[PDB]
């Protein structure tokens, strides 16, 4: 019986899909056990026979708030970069782990490319997890190589990127200040062991399928010469509320979805300028989130508009036949979900990767409408805030403007290739049932 551990950080985003993939080995008859913290354990428990183990995170050690086990909890440079250091002291732990169990496989976290000699100590290979779309990986790497922001004057210019397929343009606001402003060695660096763990490890396990972006799963493999495997939306693998009885009263296609993720960090400025938009646009709408609503705006909108405070069911939500668009971040689980409910979204991406996800959904999969953001940042800054003609505009061209209904057929083919990949005979199937053969084999 092999062995496979996945060891996630402590992040939603990837904690979520990693348990997928613990869950999709574990069907094929694999031992599956994940690596997290105590205060993140619930997240699994509640979720899920995968076995967990527990590691203690140094969060005094690197002078973080003992309750501060979750990436999202830390904001602002600082505190992020204390969670790294953090992070990047379970090595020990990972290693004595390791050394106990001996299993057949490690699947490591993109945010620790140490793990890959933490693996090799024991004749271990090991797979990078990312989180991310092809197209992501693909773009961030040529930049980073390519610097093709180095050719620009002011910070709204748009360059081309080298190499694709796509004519895709960019400009310097959607890119890190990190990295063309005021240089930070410690991300710098941080990025490029990331990017070289792909190469270093033994491959990649990529949570999207080989159908939805070709160009970048052919891209990813030859140009950039990867080992990958494709095996998502793995989601997919494990397949009532007050909100969804309210759905059921409405017209397909009618709704409209609105929330940021799990990273959602909103100023009430922001969320001012969205619930103006909103009431502007007439649209019906289900919205996750005084100081920052207008007077009297929740009656106002009674019947046609609700808002969500809580966790909301999204995966049901975007299932629901009224649910017809979704204005999403783009952070790559949410952007899956919207395809694979054949969903159109307006993309507003924030951080990390989001940019790159957001020209995949608009001008590759052509399933999506801007809102407008293009200002890559941690935190919103006041001055900063989009504005409420913008979201409408969105809002108005996602439902009835140009290429609405083919963003929706198109939306539905990629539902469709969605579930066909996952299923037996399936692209993701069997690039899942090519892994596990390739690990049985390793000598
Ligand atoms: O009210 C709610 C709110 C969310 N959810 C679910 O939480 C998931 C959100 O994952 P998503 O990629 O959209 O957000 P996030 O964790 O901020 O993205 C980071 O992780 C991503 C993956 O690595 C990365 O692409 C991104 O850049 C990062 F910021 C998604 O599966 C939703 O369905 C819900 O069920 N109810
Ligand atoms: O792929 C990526 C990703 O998954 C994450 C991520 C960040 C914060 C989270 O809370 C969860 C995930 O960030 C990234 C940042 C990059 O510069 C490049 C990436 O490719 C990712
Ligand atoms: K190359």
């Amino acid at each position: 019986q092999l062995h496979v551990v996945f060891f996630p950080i402590m992040a939603h985003g990837h904690m979520i899909p990693t348990l997928d993939i613990a869950r999709l080995f574990a069907a094929r008859n694999v031992r599956a056990t994940i690596i997290t913290t105590p205060l993140n354990a619930h997240t699994f428990t509640k979720a899920i026979t995968i076995h967990l183990e527990l590691f203690k995170f140094p969060a005094q050690d690197v002078g973080l708030p003992e309750g501060c086990e979750n990436l999202e909890q830390a904001l602002g440079s600082s505190l992020i970069e204390k969670f790294f250091k953090g992070v990047g002291l379970l090595r020990e732990q990972l290693e004595a782990y390791l050394e106990k169990t001996r299993p057949n496989c490690l699947v490591a976290d993109m945010f620790f490319p140490w793990a890959t000699d933490s693996a090799a100590k024991f004749n271990i290979p090991r797979l990078v997890f990312h989180g991310t779309s092809f197209f992501s990986l693909c773009a961030l790497e040529v930049v980073r190589l390519y610097e093709p922001h180095k050719n620009v004057s002011s910070d709204e210019e748009l360059f081309s990127l080298p190499l694709f397929p796509h004519d895709i343009k960019m400009m310097r606001l959607q890119l890190p200040e990190d990295v063309w402003k005021h240089e930070k060695a410690e991300g710098k660096t941080r990025l490029k062991l990331i990017k070289e763990s792909e190469l270093k490890s033994y491959g990649v396990i990529v949570n999207s399928f080989y159908e939805l972006e070709p160009n970048y799963a052919e891209f990813f493999r030859k140009e950039l010469g990867r080992r990958a495997w494709n095996i998502g939306p793995v989601s997919l693998c494990n397949r009532e509320h007050e909100c969804l009885k309210w759905l059921n009263s409405k017209k397909k296609n009618s709704v409209i979805y609105i929330c940021f993720g799990s990273t959602a960090h909103q100023i009430a400025p922001q969320l001012y300028e969205i619930a103006m938009a909103l009431e502007a646009s007439g649209q019906e709408f289900i919205w996750v989130v005084d100081s920052w609503l207008p007077r009297g705006f929740e009656q106002r909108v009674e019947g046609k508009g609700l808002i969500i405070r809580g966790w909301a069911p999204q995966v049901l939500i975007l299932e629901h036949e009224a649910i017809g668009a979704f204005v999403t971040h783009c952070g790559w689980n949410s952007t899956l979900e919207g395809i694979t409910a054949g969903v159109p979204m307006v993309t507003w991406p924030i951080f990390a990767e989001q940019f790159y996800n957001e020209k995949l959904v608009n001008q590759i999969l052509k399933i999506g409408v801007p809102v407008g953001a293009n200002k890559w940042s941690r935190e919103t800054s006041i001055e900063d805030v989009i504005k409420k003609d913008a979201i409408e505009k969105a809002l108005r061209e996602i439902m009835v403007g140009d290429e609405a209904e083919e963003r929706r057929s198109r939306a539905k083919k990629l539902k469709e290739m969605a579930w066909k990949a996952v299923e037996e005979g399936g692209s993701s199937y069997s690039d899942l049932s090519a892994l596990i053969e390739e690990l049985r084999g390793y000598h």
